């Protein structure tokens, strides 16, 4: 039965391999972020602050007292409940049917969504800053879009200005839905990708005409992120049994002058 | 201890088996319509709908598609939560006395008897029949039980119509408290189980001046319990152990003209 | 699978097993004339035709020709077909749930009331006789049965007349549903249980104010079985499993003045 | 030989395997919502009945009844019957040539035909609702495809309005054989591609001037198949071997405003 008390584990090796690969599928179909941002690797769920600086380092009958100079910032967790029945995981194991996860599928869409959200804009009330609201980005005024090659000279305009501080390198531009449907020319998504070899993609947090291109490299930003996205169980509630989506992350930007918003 | 953290089995395997025992038999001592009807097998915790009917039985440049004709119907599940101290769990096991069980057996009790109240009535809300409330029963008019033989002559009418539409076997008759407490005349209840050989059974769910004959079989009705009557462990609380006793069981009738009631 | 072709065995060895045992449980339950009548052995599915007597028993130059004076009779088949859905045999095995055996019960039950049809009243164009259509039977006048004593009286003088001729023994008395439903005076069946050892009955295939007492004994009437109730398999047909529940039996009244009917 | 009685198994292990991979590859290559749609598992032949929707969740002397609040659908089967000769299979076998499944690979593909028709279009009188017939769906006016860019700007229009209810995603479009055989222009699919991720497909069985656009996903639509197209034997008729190629499932809509027709 195993249904007759609490459970350290009510999911099988197999369903809880199978919920974990959902959601991390689920995570990587809909997150931008990750393809545009380096990932300073699983730190592990004992991390909690993580320097938010870089380390550039630094007697008379007395001791001297070193305190380092780097900031430290503490990181989010944005998490996600569902729920699963307890017949229906008695279903799954007795008449050895597939188990349902789309609850868990729809709680990590949900997720991922937030971690694009927090990515892109910050909080402005926790200190977390993000793409489109850090202070020091260049800002260059936008185009015509609706005009052949418009998009294009903006790209260009914003690039030649992020180049005028030191920063070149492989660019990654991030365009809202409504810059995004103002590409129908033909292949001009393919003529502004020769000018940012990590890519040109599509993201819906953006919100109005707005758009981003970021220097990308660890020396610039990275995604700190002390554990990915997997799913755990709450202990069961009244013979049901809660899971929770979560996910650990921070967004390190070193050098605010890499980004450029349209 | 035992009791410094949360547990898996906070009863040992006798402490369960004796818990297991007394709910079962309390539900025994405590159920009339496990004397009348016949069962369809435990189908397990996972089975949650059940066909309420008999399977019947049902190309040109086209595929035919086949739906099952028979309508279906899910399982409902009947509970009673009680709860168990911790400190006489560990008087349990350390003094090896016995442990109380009291809570259990009138969780169990009351479990019962709303068994009994869904068997004999439905819900009109939730879609169940029940035997007095079926579509399609045969009604007698009642007749003055005071007198001696108007409880035989009522039961023999009773009898006659439900065999006019082909349903004989083996008869069964449960009737209130109210028309069980008009039978003093003598050994008037041994000349009833005479014409019904399954039995004359007293129901306290029946109301009023009411009684019922049914046609005993599979083929006219049966009780499909997906999960028979068992104690099964909710999570610690607050250091102290709720249990809940649960049964999860349908009623189908399929012959809704074997029941006639008086 | 074993679904995805034509079978030899649709059903394990325990679902044929649960299929026979809720078959001939159904016949036990259903069947009166087993309990009045000695059954000639289970003589096998082979056997095709019986002596309707007894064998009495019984040259110059030229051989003598012997012929058995016995006559023979051919023993009838009572069958009734069901079906089975092939998704719910799917379902027994792979989801380990019981199977639905109602549409087997109610087969064996309308075979069953055949039966008893065929052993009290015979064919008349097949040459089949039952208790109360035999010729030389002993019949007696009805009695008012209303009056306290009236059916004793009935069983007495039926008795009497039954002694009359030789016929004594362990006497059987089966009554229709309407003489039956008369002995509401108190225990008046078990002053006439006293007189018939073998036992009283009711018999629901008994038509109109009618009964019959029997002097029992394997010289008098036998019922020989050449097969028991028993569930075949007919063939798959489009999908869907085919079974018919049959019998094989015949009536033999060899002292036919050993019968009595009221 | 074995052509001279009746068969479990007509065709030889090799032979049975090469009639499921031909009816698996028509099915494969005639298949359009199985690209676009997601499949809650081969759940089994057993399996008759799944739930329609989404388990949401949820005493005084007292017990309470618990009734699941989610809808329960059987699943559909679509078949085709199609023949195959003894002779030809003796041929198969004795010759060593290999056998002709062309009739099980037009089965196939009428079965695959109506799997596409029940899909996009449900039934609306056994109760199935197609992603054309769903209540709740978001309708947008339809433009001028005929004009350089107008099925880019309906597209458009659909997904801005899909995105309004919180729902963004890859998207799916699917458009009859009308509205795919206007975008002659050029590479004019190639820049509405660049909107659906998941893919633009041409389904024969939309009618008219019609399309669809769907934000795929588990939490909003599912395609729950109790069993695979497959082929089974439905037994020897007069000598020759009629055979069935099957498949059941149902469609399962739990967001119907993640949909939206042209």
């Amino acid at each position: 039965p195993d249904f007759l008390g609490h459970a350290e584990n009510p999911l099988r090796e197999e369903e809880w391999a199978r919920l974990n690969e959902t959601v991390i599928q689920v995570a990587r179909r809909s997150l931008v972020g990750r393809r545009i941002l380096d990932i300073y690797g699983p730190l592990g769920a004992g991390v909690q602050t993580v320097p938010y600086d870089e380390f550039q380092g630094v007697e008379q009958e007395t001791a001297m007292v070193f305190t380092d100079a780097r900031k430290f910032k503490t990181i989010p967790i944005i998490y996600k409940d569902f729920l699963l029945h307890w017949r229906d995981i008695e279903a799954a194991r007795t008449h050895n049917m597939p188990l349902d996860v789309s609850a868990a599928a729809g709680a990590a869409a949900l997720c991922a969504q937030q971690e694009d959200e927090l990515i892109f804009y910050g909080d402005a009330r926790l200190g977390y800053e993000g793409l489109m609201t850090a202070n020091g980005r260049l800002t260059v005024p936008l185009g015509d879009w609706t005009s052949p090659g418009g998009g294009f000279q903006a790209i260009v305009e914003a690039t030649r200005k992020l180049n005028e501080q030191g920063h070149f390198g492989p660019y990654a531009v991030v365009l809202s839905p409504r810059l995004y449907s103002q590409l129908h020319r033909g292949g001009e998504i393919e003529t502004i990708r020769q000018l940012a070899s990590d890519g040109v993609y599509q993201s819906n947090r953006l919100r109005g005409e707005s758009g981003v291109v970021v220097s990308t490299g660890r020396e610039n930003m990275d995604l700190a992120v002390s554990m990915d996205m997997v799913a755990a169980y709450l202990g069961a509630s009244r013979m049901n049994h809660p899971f929770r989506v979560l996910e650990a992350l921070l967004l390190r930007i070193k050098h605010p002058d890499a980004i450029c918003t349209l």
